[PDB]
């Protein structure tokens, strides 16, 4: 009954907090382009998205390439909006995303019920939190960390995945400030070619730390996931169910990161976290990067998750300075909840997201 | 909302052409909406089903029928096994899910992929000129997918199996279904002497590792059935290449949310399914045509029109049979309402 | 001369813990068990004996239920047929009614019980003879805190026991200091198996093996199903021991030919009963894979059952058994095994060689016949 | 009870047809079987016989070197016994398989049971048998299988692992001559090279019979399973309960043959029927000969093992002309039972087994 009317596009620079977030290869980013979409119905009800990649280009001429095949379709019927950009777009996943969660938004308001519950059902009051730290020098990283453990995160995510000396110190430094029952992740984001992997491996693991995501692709990590007994971690090369069931069969991992917008949406990350829960993969449920709003849907699958099987998830939100949405998940003492409001649970505020660069209707 | 009754109702099921125990499943909520679900196994094994609510039920009084994973967390925990009770609580709770949000379950379970769904004719053994005229039939009211029973003396079922494929139109599919009769040396030969039929082989032995010999030896399409019970022995075969389609029976497998979970497994690695159970009436067979529904046509290798095999009717919205193909409405839930006449008095509350 | 099953009659008997309380992974806590004690008629006024007790309490409804519930399906299906004949037992059985192996152990443990009585030979003898005049004990220790759980280490070690099972399969950090705790209190020629009993995720498995790699430990069940077991198997050189997800036959022949361990945890209830798991066992022996002798829990019967199966495996692969018996307050039957300086044995009497206290077991709640 | 003597019989088992050919170019006229009793202090006596494809002469000198150790012992405790046996001799089934059934007889006796429930109790009122046809001319084959059938029997091995050729000639006469309903199996007993095996079979491929034991090692035989769609079958190559799990787990065979001598004794061999039920892998269950009281225990393990998974049996007794125990089975239109007889249900005639040729006591 339901039909959509407009596709809207939206961009928001994101500032950070501490000026600049640095990773693998040596890229770094000081404000994030956002990019929030707004889909109108026919009925009243509108549904929103974010979708922020580390790309925002992408991001907008990829929704050029779809939108308009989405006009006057359903939103509530969720698999049939997939089949249509599938077939319209070959990739772009990234833009893909943020239309899929908001005909869950759209969903969730018209039924009156919060994502959680369609999800799957509440599994957990609140989430546990990891923050990422931006990748510099030993020093600097062990300092940040030290402060964000005194907020009450008790969970961190290095970012290396640059020069391997470099890495071994930036582990050994943030390790030696942390409390023994902090959890400290590092994760490479694709950074190491396997010979560079397989030094900062050999050099910290008498270190109580989970290795993630080391080399580009599936056959380089596994070949370090079979050389270490640390509790290892994949992220980029499992990008769906397939690579997933791929990895499960060939016990390519103990856990995954799943990134919303990267395998391409709620629908997607919904299945890969159904099929984890079944074999025991525990999963940081995240996402590439933003604001209120990538916040907002992070939060909603997570708490759809058991805490058993929730790894960790991240709250983006506090780490820029710009709000985009009232109505957003906020952390106390390392942790997030949501409330019980319909959909995503949030409003947008229109005055900071500006005039729509793109409408399609 | 709160779960605040759970009613056990028992119902004979009588066939047109002997008679099956089913059992529906009704749940009471604090504010006025009910789920009803029905579970009805093939015999006996109608007494497990009723014990396994028996046993499941205190543990679900004063929960949110709406959590569905909550409701299967606390389902698992308290009883382990017994899919065939805990199938029909599951259900009921979608029902509720549906009520509550006032959405039809195809679009729950993911959006409806198909306005209306094919479905398939078991053909009964029977001397070749009345074989050949219900074929006709069959084939004039929309059939085009068939099924012959087997798993029974190799050199029989090889005859039948060469028999029932003469009488077809050469577009009509044949699945032979062994339903687990055969041993490894049985199923060779039969599988050896139909290489070069147009045939599909399905479920030849009992357990996964003998179908697996199976298969390993046989280039003919191939199916599993019961040992497919789950989303993990789904994923090891998956994983394995041990077969080429599947039958889900939402029923054997623990109820929608995990039928929905294998269903969207094997829709990722190209493995169409037969969406049954193991029988039933009205109310079964509303849960098979939702999921069938919300399944793409190229993954749907049919579903099943159990109450078309009944006399009684003991909901009405039911999906009914037109012209080889069944569908659902839109209306909330599984969209059926319980005859309650028919239904009797509850053999069992929990409260 | 064809003895036939005239009636089941099954008895409920609670069983409290000397120690008040047993803890174990997943927060899973008891403090008085929930046990059933089966009583097969015949028509030749012989009766065979069986306890089952999974792992629960009489103050919930709880597997127990299950184990009740099955033998009220299996019931009618067992009359009039021949106890000695053990094999058809199981296969009427299991044509009656799929899973329950909590339900038929029972039935089949209690026609052996009635298979001795009849042939006049105690089980150890017709399951395959008498190995072992006694058997080693271990002690169970319930998951607490690293120095409560050292402390009743050094008590029971003191009391004769040589061997001990830690429940651990907590949170991970916690176990890592209950393993170096309790190591620490026993003498280098005590072993020690760390049974995570399915509760780490492989992760959490992982950083324990880890922290413990240097220590004499045995790891035991670290994860829920054989998959993620296995991972754990191949990042660890420590001895590793699978109990829960060797179910019977089939998985042991897997596991075997795959090389998913170094032992196994048998479980006779859990198996299905005496004869599925002799057939388990003699596969262990002939691939050379020591077994520990249990069951999921219970009290004097449970205990007979244990000691006869352990008595007829060779010491070389009986890695240890348990009497569940003296963890209890509360005896149900005459005859049973008593530890002595941490072993026990059995009597040369017929079947298990025990006669159940009725004065205990009460009337029963359930008939069939 | 305890063991307080030990004798050793030896009786000559003419054939019917007098001669008996197989692979290779053997053949025998007259089989040197042994008969075992063993005497106990309570007067019940356990009898057992082995007769093995010189073979003999290794059987009553391994008798020699085990039985001493015997006086005194249990031999209800049948496990001990076997663990005494091990630790005196390492290897020689043979010579240790007719004490261990000798005790299994003794156990029945003493408990008032017949074998069949001692070795997990009654299955089947009565048996299938299969007849050995001997390596001989393609139409000499045909016309012994005739008469055979028209006794009742309605299962068949050919002794074949000759010459390629010959078999395809063999195997093709034979089958054209049976009923539909009747079962042939191809034994070669490891008469065949793997290139010989695969003429054998491809020639074959389109008649409906069982291909069992083409060659020496197991190696081999998995060679030739991989290349036909015959159903296949193990027998000289499962010799214990090792060799059989691993031939499980590697699906190479749909069916086994179990010779109970071979194996060792009614314990391996009750091990591994046991087993076969569980992995659902029917089993011929057989010896390499005998008389009247291999016959005796063939027909008790049968009777033990459900109808599914009895291939076959065959009963030795009516291939030769003398009689040793009274209480046998009798083969009755291709079928053979028990009697509910303890033990064995046997006595042995002691007349035709004559002197004793050894004593140990
Ligand atoms: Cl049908
Ligand atoms: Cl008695
Ligand atoms: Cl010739
Ligand atoms: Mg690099
Ligand atoms: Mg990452
Ligand atoms: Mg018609
Ligand atoms: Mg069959
Ligand atoms: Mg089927
Ligand atoms: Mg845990
Ligand atoms: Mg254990
Ligand atoms: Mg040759
Ligand atoms: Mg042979
Ligand atoms: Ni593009
Ligand atoms: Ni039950």
């Amino acid at each position: 009954h339901m039909k959509i009317t407009a596709i809207n596009v939206f961009q928001v620079d994101l500032p950070l907090r501490e000026g600049r977030y640095s990773w693998s290869n040596g890229n770094f980013v000081e404000v994030f382009d956002s990019t929030v979409v707004e889909i109108e119905t026919d009925e009243g009800l509108k549904g929103y998205a974010e979708c922020c990649p580390l790309y925002a280009l992408g991001v907008r001429s990829g929704l050029q390439e779809l939108a308009p095949h989405l006009i006057g379709k359903d939103p509530l019927n969720i698999g049939e909006i997939n089949r249509v950009m599938d077939a319209a777009l070959r990739g772009h996943p990234y833009a893909k995303a943020p239309i899929d969660i908001a005909c869950w938004d759209l969903l969730g308001k018209a039924t009156g019920q919060p994502l959680y519950t369609l999800l799957g059902g509440a599994a957990q009051d609140d989430v546990a939190l990891y923050r990422a730290i931006s990748q510099e020098a030993p020093e600097i990283m062990a300092k940040k960390i030290e402060g964000y453990a005194a907020e009450g995160y008790t969970k961190f995510q290095l970012k290396v995945g640059g020069d391997a000396n470099d890495d071994i110190n930036r582990i050994h430094a943030t390790r030696s400030v942390l409390k023994k029952s902090d959890l400290l992740v590092a994760d490479a984001n694709t950074g190491w070619t396997r010979h560079e992997a397989a030094r900062v491996v050999g050099a910290v693991s008498s270190l109580d730390v989970y290795i993630e995501q080391p080399c580009l692709t599936y056959e380089e990590s596994v070949s370090i996931r079979r050389r270490t007994a640390l509790p290892f971690v994949l992220d980029e090369v499992i990008d769906g169910p397939n690579t997933l069931v791929r990895g499960i069969a060939e016990d390519a991992m103990d856990c995954i990161n799943l990134k919303i917008s990267k395998v391409g949406g709620l629908t997607k990350a919904k299945l890969m976290r159904d099929l984890c829960i079944a074999h025991g993969i525990p999963m940081t449920i995240e996402d590439t990067w933003g604001g209120d709003i990538v916040t907002a849907a992070i939060a909603h699958l997570a708490r759809s998750t058991p805490s058993e099987f929730t790894f960790s998830a991240t709250d983006f939100n506090s780490y820029g300075t710009v709000d985009i949405a009232e109505g957003a998940p906020k952390r106390v003492n390392g942790r997030m909840t949501t409330s019980d409001l319909p959909g995503l649970g949030i409003t947008p505020i229109f005055d900071v997201l500006g005039e729509p660069v793109a409408r399609y209707s």
